[PDB]
């Protein structure tokens, strides 16, 4: 069910993608940076393991994880989450808590493309991912 997710995919647009950010409390220097920053996120799967890798000349992450089993996380803004993935209406739905806090990171196919929508407090950042060859 997430293989049309699976491969390599790289940043072509972002929409508000500071605002999201600063709603998180990272700081101006990075957001700076973040804002020309444009990772490839390399999305694996060995059974019922996923791998997501997010790569850049700034910040580089990896977690796996098993859909719908919760995991820890520690993002790569330094906050150290409790997360679940799990697929909802054919997204991939990244639910991070910490601190009674919240964030959502959903992945949707739409025309091809990986739209990434990130939502924490009210700021709403759309992230648009093309696939790699
Ligand atoms: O995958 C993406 O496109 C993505 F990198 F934007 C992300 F992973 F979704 C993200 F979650 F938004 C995030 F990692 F960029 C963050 F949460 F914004 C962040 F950690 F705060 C950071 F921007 F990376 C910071 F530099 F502050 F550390």
């Amino acid at each position: 069910m997430v293989d049309a997710f699976l491969g390599t995919w790289k940043l072509v647009d972002s929409k508000n993608f500071d605002d999201y950010m600063k709603s998180l409390g990272v700081g101006f220097a990075t957001r700076q940076v973040a804002s020309m920053t444009k990772p490839t996120t390399i999305i694996e799967k060995n059974g019922d393991i996923l791998t997501l890798k997010t790569h850049s000349t700034f910040k580089n992450t990896e977690i796996s994880f098993k859909l719908g089993v919760e995991f820890d996380e520690t993002t790569a803004d330094d906050r150290k989450v409790k997360s679940i993935v799990t697929l909802d209406g054919g997204k991939l739905v990244h639910l991070q808590k910490w601190d009674g806090q919240e964030t959502t990171l959903v992945r949707e196919l739409i025309d091809g493309k990986l739209i990434l929508t990130l939502t924490h407090g009210t700021a709403v950042c759309t992230r648009t991912y093309e696939k790699e060859a």
